[PDB]
């Protein structure tokens, strides 16, 4: 019967497995925080800012986030601007009153990479939808188109989702383009950023009909939810972003003009990825996530992914800011 408030403050480092890249630099460890509100109820959240991605640190998160901790303790209060602090709190207080669905699926779009022919083999085995994603322009133009045509050709049923991080100019995307069978290209998904230049991928979508999707552009000052022809995705990765309303009402934007979104990790812990599985099971039931790596990292904390086989942290071994 309490309506008592408390609340804790975890911080903490994942140590991530060797090789693991960011927009060409490496990470080593993933540094984060929790945050638990109980009154009476109890409700948890990751605050976990990407360094290169988030314009905060986690050490500002830190900070935002115990002051904010601070007044929700006296009572209500408005919520924090800083993204990665706006997330993890909003989520806490859906999970307090039990607004964040609980869902079925803990699914993830996986990342495929290595050998051409053996990831067919892979993708050949796949039950229900096969979707899967594919990195392009780290190897040349020729070579991705020839190796996206070779996936698309062998699986009549697969859709691949790609992803440029902005690579090429526009004609780097034509020489993409031109080693993907026309009669395939509606098989891919969307394809990421494929440009240099929102302009530029704009034209190559329009140009070449392979169907793209804003990523980062998304976090851009000024961006703005529009149709466009060729574009049919946008990909929102919520500790980027900021509450889960503004998630929610991103969504909806992408929804309204006929865009599919697609919740996506900011290479969040195990916590944060569980409540991003939910949030697409509810808000986007029918697009698989972006939720595919987990597998980058050692270890898994408080909240499981359910199949994972990774260690898991418990709370009581984490280091208690309050
Ligand atoms: O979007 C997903 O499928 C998974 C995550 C992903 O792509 C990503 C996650 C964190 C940082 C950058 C990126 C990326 O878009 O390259
Ligand atoms: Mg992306």
């Amino acid at each position: 019967g309490s309506a008592m408030r408390s609340a804790q403050v975890y911080r903490w480092q994942i140590p991530m497995d060797a090789g693991v890249v960011l927009r060409d630099r490496r990470l080593k460890t993933r540094d984060g925080l929790y945050v638990c509100l109980r009154e009476g109820r109890e409700g948890w959240g990751e605050i976990s800012p990407l360094p290169g991605f988030s314009q905060e640190t986690w050490e500002e998160a830190q900070s935002v986030l115990l002051a904010w901790v601070n007044n929700w303790l006296a009572g209500d209060c408005e919520l924090p601007q800083m993204p990665s602090v706006a997330f993890g709190v909003s989520c806490a207080l859906a999970e307090l009153t039990d607004t964040l669905p609980q869902a079925a699926n803990y699914r993830a779009a996986p990342l495929c990479n290595g050998d051409p022919d053996d990831l067919i083999l892979k993708l050949a085995d796949m039950p229900g939808e096969k979707v899967a994603k594919v990195k392009v322009g780290l190897y040349e133009a020729v070579r991705d188109g020839m190796v996206v045509n070779l996936l698309l050709e062998a699986i009549p049923d697969l859709h691949l989702r790609l992803d440029a991080n902005r690579a090429w100019t526009p004609l780097k995307g034509q020489q993409f383009a031109k080693y993907v069978n026309p009669d395939y290209r509606d098989r891919i998904a969307f394809l990421e950023e494929p440009c240099k230049t929102r302009d530029d991928s704009r034209a190559f979508a329009r140009e070449t009909g392979i169907a793209i999707a804003w990523d980062e552009s998304l976090r851009e000052p000024d961006f703005a939810f529009v149709a466009e022809e060729g574009v049919r995705a946008v990909v929102i990765k919520p500790t980027l972003t900021g509450s889960l309303e503004k998630v929610r009402e991103q969504v909806q934007a992408a929804h309204a003009l006929g865009l599919t979104a697609v919740i996506s990790s900011s290479i969040e812990s195990s916590l944060g990825l569980t409540q991003l599985a939910r949030i697409a099971a509810w808000l986007t039931p029918d697009t698989i996530p972006g939720l595919d790596t987990l597998d980058l990292m050692q270890a898994q904390q408080v909240r499981r992914w359910p199949g994972s086989t990774l260690p898991v942290v418990e709370v009581d071994a984490l280091e208690r800011l309050l």
